[PDB]
RNA sequence: UUUUUUUUUUUUUUUUUUUUUUUUUUCUCCUCUUUUUUUUUUUU
């Protein structure tokens, strides 16, 4: 759902960033939903104010 | 619920020269009447 899809969003990349594999690769086969997922997500913030 | 790939505005430049206005025709051709020829001279 449009609101059930960011959970999942928020679900994968949960139980991942704990562990060492953050660096992650999304095969979209969809150049136009590429951008809508990154669109509705807004908040990541996954770096440090050194990088 | 619609991905991936399909080049672009020709290359060249560091060659010598010792002439001179023009330019080229037109043929022979009946002259009518007072004359010898007047004349110095002086006033500019």
């Amino acid at each position: 759902g449009p609101a059930q899809d960011r959970g999942v969003y928020l679900s994968l990349l949960a139980s991942l960033r704990t562990r060492a594999q953050l660096p992650v690769v999304v095969f979209t086969f969809s150049r136009g939903r590429c951008d809508e997922q990154a669109s509705g997500l807004t908040s990541l913030d996954l770096t440090t104010s050194s990088e």
